[PDB]
């Protein structure tokens, strides 16, 4: 079996989805997570300098993406055909591209908040209509069963929520696809033991 | 046969990758390419409003990425093996994550230039060096074998250089990558016939 090592800061952010889909395929792993004194010389051994990382057997993996997929390959998870495992990427990717629009890094708290306030007012409300009416009346987002992409919606959509607690007020279909990716019993059994951290 | 129909703006940006693909696998698919004054119609029929879009007998697939993905699995683009694999994923995504940083659709001549000489100043140089460490001695990004990566290193390095032509001057080893890209024959023939615009 693969001796998985994770290592993150102390918060879901972008190790979130990496740490479901151990949950959910019943892997145990060391989630390792730093603070913030360390980074700095952490950072300097990396590659490309930046965290999560997966180390496997020893070797390096960044990306959380990329990890994700990795994980998935061979699994139920992954998407049922090939197209529909294009599908499952091209959501993954949306919902990415709109969490990366966010200064998660700047420091100064003024243009910080404005910034936040922006995208979550006039680009947030539009990418959730898009999403409620790709979703439709389907169970989950692609296919006919769950999907990395539900576990991505679900983490995305926890940390929007912080922010912006009226979200999915409009969008009750969204809201019970949330539920019942939390309702997994792997998933769920995740959630009641991981560390409770704001983001 | 598949029936493909890539729609995208007339440059290359985002629909190159998929563009070098389908010459690299000698599949003939329509390129259409819409006129800025279209957009407005197209858009709002797109479950996502976004490009490019790739129709695949009909059917729509979105996000370039995804699309890249898709029409490489069972060919010798993917990499060779399962984490080779997430490395081609891993260093793609490193690549679009910086070509997403730039604000390509900002309005204000003044603010945009002003973005463009601050990421191509201080970041870029910090990613080319990161690129240069991880490649090394090898012929290709990674594996022994040419993979989409490198399609795609090529891709976002054309472009850099439009608006900083000295960004390359003290990596030898990513100039040659970029050559042997460029001069496998495929890639060659369709450098030669595409369309000719700015990015
Ligand atoms: C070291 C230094 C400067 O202090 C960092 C500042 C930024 C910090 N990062 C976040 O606060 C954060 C939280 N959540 C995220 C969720 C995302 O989407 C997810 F849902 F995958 C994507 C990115 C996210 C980033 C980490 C420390
Ligand atoms: C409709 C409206 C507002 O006029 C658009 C403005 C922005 C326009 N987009 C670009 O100019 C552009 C060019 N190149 C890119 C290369 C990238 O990386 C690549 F190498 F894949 C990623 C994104 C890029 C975006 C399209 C029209
Ligand atoms: N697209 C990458 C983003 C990785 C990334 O930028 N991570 C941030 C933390 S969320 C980081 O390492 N920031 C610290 C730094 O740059 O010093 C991924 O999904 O893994
Ligand atoms: N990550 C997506 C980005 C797609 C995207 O934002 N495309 C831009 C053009 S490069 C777009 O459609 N802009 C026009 C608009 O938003 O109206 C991808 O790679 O396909």
């Amino acid at each position: 079996m693969p001796n998985y090592k994770l290592t993150y800061f102390n918060m879901r952010g972008r190790a979130e989805i990496i740490r479901y889909i151990f949950a959910y395929l019943d892997i145990q792993y060391e989630d390792h997570r730093i603070e913030q004194a360390d980074w700095p010389e952490i950072k300097s051994t990396l590659p490309f300098g930046k965290i999560p990382i997966l180390e496997v057997d020893g070797l390096t993996l960044h990306q959380s993406l990329a990890i994700a997929r990795y994980l998935t390959k061979n699994t139920d998870l992954a998407g049922n055909t090939e197209m529909e495992q294009c599908h499952v990427d091209a959501i993954v990717d949306t919902l990415d591209d709109f969490m990366s629009c966010f200064p998660w890094a700047e420091k100064k708290q003024d243009v910080k908040e404005q910034m936040f306030n922006e995208l979550l007012t006039y680009n947030a409300p539009h990418l959730m209509q898009d999403l409620d009416t790709y979703l439709g009346g389907r169970e989950w987002l692609i296919g006919n069963s769950v999907t990395w992409a539900d576990f991505y919606w679900e983490i995305c959509s926890t940390t929007l929520l912080v922010f912006k607690p009226d979200l999915l007020d409009n969008h009750p279909r969204l809201v019970t696809l949330r539920k019942k990716v939390q309702a997994i019993p792997a998933v769920a059994n995740w959630i009641k033991r991981r560390p409770q951290t704001k983001l």
